């Protein structure tokens, strides 16, 4: 729990959501910090819920891949501190730079697979890994952030089930409430096909049970523009159907770092 | 024929025997492919033969309980085929010991529909055994390996006759080379008694000759353990010597349909 | 008929005439040959004849003859050399893989068989591994093609290999070629050891006559100690051709893998 | 574990990918500074410390602004980008330098180390008459008890073995030897330009090679394919591929 008298805030917000407003500024521990303002001053219990999930999960993460967390100020409303990613959600980014070079988009998401790999290891299920929950520190310089669904792995256990992004989750999630870093795979394939869309929603246009009939038959998002084949491959490989065919993100991981490798 | 450039595979591969290897892909057309690799660059000509007739077969096929293929490419020669990502029924029942009873059935219910569909088709499997099933999932199982497989002429009931796999052969098949569905619906009783024993090898231990002389003697195999005592009658039915008979696949589907209703 | 000036060869010699790795030029490109090196040559361009008339998979393909310092057979290089000797020297080749190897030689004769060759000196030595799964038939300095009003040809001896209408009546045929495979399976399942050792040509031919046939290599399979013992079966008409004796390692080699 | 005050670094970066010219302290010793995964960099500066020999860049020491890895400087850089920019070194200053190489890898080979990434890349010239070996970021030591190494991958370079079998050997060194004569006699072309990884494979499978680059001497160009023997045992050892190179290097001269 930090003190409102050493954080500053700079006046114009860098954006909004359902939550209420994230806002630059800085602390005195003085760091650059990026702060998640609640709403109507915290007043919705599932708002202050999701704060202290996603808090309580940062501070026991230690990783260059993922947000650091500074810590929560209950002031004249709750705030979440966190060490600030200057550029923000990466598919707003993408919208806004259709120059990024297919290169750069596979640092990117590399970079991403090696904090999923971190959390995997860390015995942690992220089940809300989607590109917009991404945030760029540079454009050569990933994080990811939004831990309020993730789960920590009980040691005799998969996490058997507030809000369902169904379009990023895997069949076992949908039909069985089942999530496991396995599950986090799968999103991680989605948010592949997002970057390389440059931002894109997936699956434009289509309802919860068209997109889990669509799977059921085999079907998948096609191709991006641009998107070279051995990428299009891996996040074919992470929508196996099959939990246990499915790659882990060690392999996922690996993939992406020797293609890299090849690419320059 | 396919575009080697439009194919790309993974390199661990899931498995091999005596053709060579079998290879998970991906295809533009962009399908998730099971690819047949021929070893030794074809160089064999009885694996050339069967993989120019398992496609021949395979492209006449259209149904939901039979794999599909997609093509032949020819670094060596390869069948492309659409995925079924669990693989052979026996190696997965070997590895999966808890899969229940209830859901032998419905495995071996789907196979009676495409040999169902196969026996209307006008054609005979001839290697019709659990390894020749594939699992998509384990609630959809698809039939393979159509290397010996053959389309019945128009002015005969049976085809009169490579490999030789006497154990789930018929007797017509092991004293006259006679082979017809009926035929086929012999080999699918040895398959179930193949599932329901969770991929033991049938006649563990018995010469060709042995289990000839077993079976005119009318002696079976024995129930396996945990398998319904109605399911073991058709596998003796499916057994019945006597070709005319023994039930064709009408009615052994309709057999495990009510079966399965019923649990 | 080789240009020498497109030839080069290693000092080091593969064995023994003599036998050469080296070099071939065709375009931009190089191919590894073999050379054997004669230290008559009737017997080299009849060899080069009977090669030139061959193509398959499992035999080695001639790349042409060079009239040179030296005349020389100018052969594609399979690099792990004779299959007696390596066997010799990897005594732990699995049963397995030498079931795979004499079912590719089978596959060899059998395209020799159809296209009416007799090999006349079948035997392990003359089998090159061009890996440890892939074995080419070499060595075709007795073979004859069969007259088309003719069933065998009537004619060094390597007796050990040769059938008894062969020893008795100087009669050869595809059949007399299986008999020889017989002893070359037995050398393959005895890791290269020499048939009948100790035995004189003309004890090996009275023990033949009597019926008694060399024993079973310890570890053989008794599949393929049977399959031996129908090559060398004396009559014949009643020993099997080679498309029935490939089709017999087929099935088994088939039955091992599974 | 340099003293950071002693190192003084040029501004301008020699290449990136940094490397930087730079000063290590009467005298003051010129150095080529690798400056940044660090795990790797350690591991890299393992293996150079145990190795002691004129073809082969010796390392002065790790300083840890960034992470630094400090050696002596070999002027002329990276054997590839030279010959591009150098189109008329002559065949025989060619086989003067790769046979250096040899002498490298031949040391390499008898102090039982891998170095699982020779390519002409990885050579570095101090003048353009004596050549030097870098880069062992993926070198190994082997143990005692074993004959390989069983494992980035430079898959060009590699021998089948170790793309079938992950298995490093000298022998498989020799194998990217090969390749990394026919960058030299190409003039720090790329091998197999156009194709990928998996496509090389089956090529290599199949029994085909590289060709014969133009101007290359016809026994050089048999020198590569032997390093190319597909069989590991057939395939030579470093010691008689630094003879062959010496003895041919005689001849022309
Ligand atoms: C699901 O929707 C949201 C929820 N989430 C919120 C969030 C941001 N956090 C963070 C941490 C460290 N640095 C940052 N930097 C940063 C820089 C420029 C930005 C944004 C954020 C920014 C936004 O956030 C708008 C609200 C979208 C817009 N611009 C231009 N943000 N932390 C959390 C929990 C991000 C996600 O996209
Ligand atoms: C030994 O005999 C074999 C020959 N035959 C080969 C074959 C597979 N085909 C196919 C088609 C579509 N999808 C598949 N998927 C699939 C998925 C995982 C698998 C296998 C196959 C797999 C294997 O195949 C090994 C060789 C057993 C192992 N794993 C783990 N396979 N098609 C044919 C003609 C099957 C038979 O069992
Ligand atoms: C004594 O009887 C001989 C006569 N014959 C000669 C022959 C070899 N030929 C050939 C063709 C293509 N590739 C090869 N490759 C090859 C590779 C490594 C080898 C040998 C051959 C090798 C030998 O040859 C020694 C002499 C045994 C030793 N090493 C180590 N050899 N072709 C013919 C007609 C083989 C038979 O064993
Ligand atoms: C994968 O690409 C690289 C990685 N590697 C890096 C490396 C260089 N090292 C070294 C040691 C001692 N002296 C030198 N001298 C030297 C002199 C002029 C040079 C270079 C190096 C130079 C470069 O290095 C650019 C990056 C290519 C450019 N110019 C013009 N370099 N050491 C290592 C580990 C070399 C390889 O080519």
């Amino acid at each position: 729990y930090l003190d409102r008298k050493l954080l500053t805030l700079e006046d114009k917000e860098l954006g909004s959501g359902n939550f209420g407003t994230v806002k630059k500024g800085y602390y005195q521990m003085v760091k650059t910090v990026a702060v998640k303002i609640l709403k109507n001053e915290a007043n919705d219990p599932a708002l202050k819920d999701e704060l202290l999930a996603e808090a309580n999960v940062m501070q026991q993460l230690d990783n260059p891949y993922i947000v650091r967390m500074i810590g929560i100020c209950e002031a004249e409303s709750w705030m979440l501190v966190m060490e600030m990613a200057e550029l923000g959600p990466l598919n707003k980014y993408l919208q806004q730079n259709r120059h990024v070079k297919d290169k750069n988009i596979i640092e990117l998401v590399h970079q991403v697979s090696m904090g999923m790999k971190y959390l995997e290891e860390s015995n942690f299920v992220h089940r809300d890994l989607a590109a917009r929950n991404v945030l760029l520190v540079t454009q050569h310089y990933a994080k990811i952030s939004d831990f309020g669904l993730s789960k920590a792995l009980r040691a005799d256990e998969y996490y058997k089930a507030g809000k369902w992004p169904v379009k990023w989750y895997a069949p076992e999630c949908i039909n069985y409430y089942k999530f496991s870093s396995k599950s986090d795979v799968w999103s991680f394939g989605v948010l592949m096909w997002e970057a390389f869309s440059y931002g894109q929603k997936p699956y434009r246009g289509m309802k919860g049970s068209e997109v889990t009939a669509m799977l059921e038959k085999g079907e998948r998002m096609g191709c991006p523009a641009g998107c070279p084949r051995e990428m299009y491959d891996l996040m074919n490989l992470c929508w196996t159907y099959d939990v246990e065919n499915r790659p882990g993100f060690a392999a996922v991981e690996l993939r992406l770092r020797n293609y890299y490798y090849d690419v320059v």
